[PDB]
């Protein structure tokens, strides 16, 4: 058995970027009424925690009933700065309501427990208290999250 004692100070990273961003505030990629992003990855890829904080939801598909489901796993995780922020169509949990949660830490698996069509990826970002009176749903974009995410390919803007 292999065993880590040292760890690095900048982080590794081997998996490229599904997208660029995700904005519901003009018109989505043919997904109406979308309060998130979507990124179409292969079902059961360890979901990390984009950032510290506490869980809020803990939707386990593991032994969820279909009684009060019908979208799956679902995590909803308050952020560092007190914001919002859930992770949709995925197979499987780590987490657990009221639990506390750490940037990085697998907080469940990808999937596809919504509509049988293809395993992706959600993420909504929302305030700390959003502002439902129509602007905004709360829901932003996911690019500062994405900012200090890895590289795909390698995208130079002129140097
Ligand atoms: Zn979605």
């Amino acid at each position: 058995m292999r065993g880590s004692h040292h760890h690095h100070h900048h982080g590794s990273a081997t998996y490229t970027r599904p997208l660029d961003t995700g904005n519901i505030t003009t018109g989505f990629n043919g997904y109406p009424g979308h309060v998130g992003v979507d990124y179409a990855v292969p079902v059961g890829t360890p979901v990390r925690a984009v950032a510290n904080g506490t869980v809020k939801f803990a939707g386990n598909g593991a032994n969820h009933p279909w009684m009060l489901w019908m979208a799956g796993n679902a995590v909803l995780i308050q952020h560092a700065d007190g914001m919002h922020t859930g992770y949709a169509h995925l197979s499987k949990i780590s987490v657990s309501t009221d639990s506390t949660v750490k940037q990085g830490q697998i907080i469940g698996y990808t999937g596809a427990t919504g509509q049988v069509t293809g395993p992706h990826l959600h993420f909504e970002m929302l305030p700390a208290n959003p502002n439902w009176q129509n602007g905004f749903s709360g829901r932003i974009d996911p690019t500062g999250y994405i900012a200090n995410a890895p590289v795909f390919n390698g995208t130079t803007p002129t140097e």
